[PDB]
């Protein structure tokens, strides 16, 4: 069937995206592995490059989709983790598709649709960051030092830098079992410090 | 002459790096601009990509240089100016460089020599705010909360992805005349925050 064949072809790419780079994956081992053959899987997609630019629309939506229903219902608890929360949103999606998540930051340079979707959902993530800011600083809670856009600017980039560095194992990273409470302290300290 | 030729090629990349990327630009390019022969271009270089190696490597140098300077000499000042001295070591000196920086990020993905060239010198640099971050804490100014090498990653990691997108203009980012403030806000309320 149509879906069926189409999401095999996804899990076989996400697959062999934990073993190798995406330009050592052929196309036919993409179709071999969904049990296709090679004109069959040209029906259904044009390119391998097509393909993961797929897989990372589905996560870079469940990580938008999880922040959605948080910013629906709150959690009864205190501003420190309330962000925790958030940022636990982005550190678990993404932690949880680490071969995706490295190919699709690779292919940002070499795709112009893969570089607009990471973009596009940036932008978003940061305009609801400052929407939160702009909030505590309206109930007293926060103080009103920097421009609250430039902030989270600021802050979504380190967490896109430091997450990924994380994930990959780079030569400098935080520590994936340190990287949660390390953003958390710079997000906290930054949106609730005062200028001396 | 040998430094001359050498020098005069160098000079001519910096300059079509400007214009074009790496991959738009021939030796060809590289040899006319410097008023060689393409054979001459091949002994003092093998490929356009050493040639960007050179240029960043130099590029990296003076920033360490600049800042090796700073940390010889004290500025008289409060503690928001020392970090803001030494955070624009960086903001200078590659946003002075913006085509070679652009060039040399985006390298780092295809060349082993840049990424590692790259890594050596954010390691140093993570190590040299670590290292200042233990001595306020010893003198009683900073607060003992995270692992000071942890946080001192994270925050040259927010520095680098911060800087380049701004000299980039990339959407998302902060604009270049705002990123420097940004930064100093975050590193120091980071750095002096205490946990409530
Ligand atoms: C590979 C992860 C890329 C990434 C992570 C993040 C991130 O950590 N966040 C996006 C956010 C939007 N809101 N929040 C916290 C809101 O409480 C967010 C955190 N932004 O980009
Ligand atoms: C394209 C710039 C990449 C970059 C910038 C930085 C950075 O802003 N800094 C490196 C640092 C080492 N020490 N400091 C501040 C010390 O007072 C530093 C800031 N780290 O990587």
């Amino acid at each position: 069937s149509g879906d069926d064949r189409e999401l095999a072809i996804l899990a076989t790419a996400e697959n062999l995206l934990e073993d190798r780079p995406l330009a050592d994956i052929s196309v036919d081992d993409l179709a071999k592995g969904a049990g296709i053959s090679r004109p069959t899987f040209y029906f259904y997609f044009p390119s391998k490059e097509a393909v993961l630019l797929t897989l990372l629309d589905r996560v870079v939506n469940q990580a938008d989709m999880a922040l959605q229903t948080l910013a629906e219902n709150p959690a009864d608890t205190d501003r420190e983790n309330m962000w925790r929360t958030g940022i636990n949103v982005f550190f678990e999606t993404f932690g949880s598709h680490k071969a995706v998540t490295r190919a699709g930051q690779a292919a940002r340079a070499t795709s112009v649709e893969v570089a607009e979707l990471w973009s596009t959902f940036m932008q978003k993530w940061i305009a609801y960051t400052a929407a939160v800011i702009d909030a505590e600083r309206d109930r007293g809670a926060a103080p009103r030092t920097l421009p609250a856009h430039e902030l989270a600017t600021a802050l979504n980039l380190m967490n896109e830098r430091t997450l990924f560095a994380s994930f990959a194992g780079e030569q400098p990273s935080v520590p994936e079992a340190r990287v949660l409470d390390t953003l958390v302290h710079i997000w906290v300290t930054s949106i609730y410090g005062e200028n001396r």
